[PDB]
């Protein structure tokens, strides 16, 4: 075996700026010469993303609106991506959301409706994604998410979605229980703090700050090393993975202290 | 210090029948001096609960309907226990649910809408009744729920509820933190499986209980006895160390799995 | 169904003074009426545990050397207990810049006074603990990798103890007395630990009340376990 | 970056035979263009390490002796590589054991020779190997250890203890080493059955190619964000029950 994703069809959701830990797979899968699709949310969107993929060497890209909530749009987005490339190999899922002010102090300030929103969007949304490309992985695959060392372990302010996280986080377990059968692996990268239009959602330059000091290899994450782990998790060079969890993080995770 | 819980109110929710594991931890609590108020889910319950509460020693429980998915419920029916108790020492998380066709085959089974309900009644309840009971809970407090070893691992079956139970994991370790400066300690029991109403829905269950019966470090399946009396500990503060732990009470079957 | 120790025989190894966390879990066991039999290594302690058995309301206590590091002392330890009282419900194993400071020999004499010495004193315990029991451990550098290796074996004890109605658990307590300061600022209930913490955490896992526990790790540690 | 593994120069120990995790691992890292250092303990393996070594193309390999224990013929065998080549890029550390009638019946068949030695093998070496190799590690590394599932909780006896061992030294030794640029991470390998067959999630069993690819990537820069981890290659049965 070897890592090249050449004749690979990607889904890459959840694409907002060249900020997006999304944009930095997306750049390491396409140099491994797959053939990305992104997939945004709403139309404020469009533009931005477009003038991604423009900016991508090769021409390949597609560009589908998905908002996760909503079934109904979803399907489109599939029955689209069908339409235009047949096979998919991979999805990368990089979405989630919270309510900002449910994310300061305790944890206990979320509320019925913020709790499940956060699930909906940050956990569900991955089972719903694997729902609809699911008739259309018939060579097999590979489908990676995102998630937090806060899943884990208690992060200050990341309340709420911490327990979405461990929501996801659990998800992918049995998703991968479900899919291996089909020859369709599910993991999970667990990158350290990038600074993202999502990371502005409480002190945060404090957390990078200590993260050089305090993590092993005293230094931060990019959007590139967690695109080059995800690169390797859609690469046949991982097929003997399956619901994984992968601390992309300067080995922060061992750090607790 | 000492094991006794008199002079400590605890409030145990999910108590449906006698083999309910509430039932179990609310032996237990009694038996161990203290004073239970009871919550059952809507007027089916009310006379099964009454029932059940008045076979204990001592008469002076309290019985309240409390349906968990509904903030105003919960306050009322919080509101009534601080009228007649004043303060609360405790609170015994019993309550769980998910669609039972959701709890067969693939994962995959569920939808958003099943997800979002066995999320709401499974692990949001817990912080719903906290937010509520939290100003009654004046003199220390423990708070202890039930998980279950499918939100660490993948078990036949249990699926979205496994999820749903991994989300409560979680906020038994955020509530934690966020309320032991009140001196309020939260925590959980893994119970290992035991034949209760809603263990039917969890499908092919003598088999499992027999694998453990043998496959079990101890030998033997888990009893709401057992559960019950690591709840009383964990209920007084013999424990008082202990906050956002989870004690596998299971005959150690979780060694023998993983 | 009772939290007494009544009528229970329970080993307290590792015992050196009133600030043992041992100690702690002594004076908690003592205090649910359990017999206690304390172990020392090398007669320098002899006087210190002999002088802290006296302490304890009940003149009962037997004192025994142990040496944890060789096979031969420790079955002599154990006939000795079985010649005294026959039968064992429970043993208290309390015995143990960067990681790269450690060299073969420290690395497994750290393995074998820290990880090893309960499995040697488990085989030894093992024929003599016929009314069933409880066996509690407790749990930077080698140390945390010796540690870890006495992780494993609580369970692969567990596993292997449990036909014969014997339960073998973990407690990690935090750290208890200037790291302090930060831990009273970051623990979930924000204070130290202390010993009756954990004494009282040892009265559970050795009584009944705890019977469908094995093979567990219980942190009693403030909450420290759940932070970042 | 890329995945390519030109230039580096990287040990790998415990290749005894063509089934060896540490051959599966020997092939990948060459495949990817890796210079390998291969290590064998006393005469028997000396001509398999030898009569192996040769299948290879691009055959710039090189083959000396180190007994793990014997903290001398570690310094031997490192004095050797650097003379040889100067700077060491990674550690393949493979090597595990206990004696055979410990690991069938209950872990209490375990003795304190077999517990110690053991972990000597099984874990110390690791720390021993890091150590005599640390010096001459000055342009970055990684060191991969070949664990598994018995470390985690109960499946295999005191081989799971001393596994356990070494996960726990990984854990420091990834600590103390992010500074000078060096990464230490463990696979965890499936069984190399009919249970895994029809209950792991792939519903299919480990091959070594399957386990050297992972350890490609480790030994990579494409891993560089990771240290301290530990990777499944297992077919996803570490999920299972
Ligand atoms: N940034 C970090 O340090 C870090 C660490 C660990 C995990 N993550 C995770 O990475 C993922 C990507 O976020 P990011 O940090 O790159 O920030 P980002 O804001 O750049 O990306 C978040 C994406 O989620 C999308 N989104 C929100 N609601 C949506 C909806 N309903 N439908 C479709 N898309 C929706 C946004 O459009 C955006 O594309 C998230 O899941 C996040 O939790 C980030
Ligand atoms: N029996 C087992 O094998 C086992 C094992 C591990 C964990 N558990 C957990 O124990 C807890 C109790 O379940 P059980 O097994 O004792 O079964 P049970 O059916 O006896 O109790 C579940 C209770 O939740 C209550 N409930 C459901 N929806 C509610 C809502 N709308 N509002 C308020 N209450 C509601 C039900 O009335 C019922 O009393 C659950 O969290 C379950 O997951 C059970
Ligand atoms: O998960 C994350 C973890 C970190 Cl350290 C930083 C940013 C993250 O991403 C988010 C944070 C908050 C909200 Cl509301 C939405 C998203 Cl996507
Ligand atoms: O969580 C559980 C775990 C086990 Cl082994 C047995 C029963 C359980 O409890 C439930 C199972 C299914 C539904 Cl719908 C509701 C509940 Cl309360």
């Amino acid at each position: 075996m070897n890592f090249s994703l050449e004749g690979r069809n990607i889904v890459v959701m959840g694409v907002a700026n060249k900020r997006s830990i999304a944009w930095g797979i997306a750049r390491s899968l396409h140099e491994a010469g797959a053939r990305l699709i992104f997939t945004y949310a709403g139309e404020r969107l469009e533009k931005s993303v477009h003038e991604l993929a423009g900016t991508l060497d090769r021409n390949d890209s597609i560009i589908l609106p998905c908002d996760v909530t909503n079934d109904a749009e979803i399907e489109t987005c599939f029955a689209s991506i069908k339409e235009q490339v047949g096979v998919i190999h991979g999805i990368a899922h990089c979405i989630a959301f919270a309510n900002k002010e449910e994310l300061v102090g305790e944890y206990l300030n979320t509320n019925r409706d913020g709790f499940l929103l956060a699930h909906n969007i940050s956990s569900y949304s991955l089972t719903a994604v694997v729902k609809a490309a699911r008739p259309m992985m018939t060579e097999g695959g590979s489908i990676v998410t995102l998630t937090y060392l806060g899943g884990e372990l208690v992060m200050p302010n990341y309340n709420v979605m911490g327990v979405a996280k461990a929501s996801l986080d659990a998800s992918v377990k049995y998703l991968a229980a479900d899919l291996g059968k089909e020859n369709i692996r599910v993991n999970s990268i667990s990158a350290g703090p990038i600074r993202t239009l999502s990371a502005k959602g409480s002190d945060f330059n404090s957390i990078l700050k200590d993260i050089e000091e305090r993590a092993p290899l005293r230094r931060t994450t990019t959007p590139e090393e967690v695109g080059d782990t995800a690169a390797f998790l859609f690469s046949d060079m991982s097929r003997g993975i399956t619901g994984e969890n992968l601390h992309v993080d300067s080995g922060f995770h061992i750090t607790a202290r």
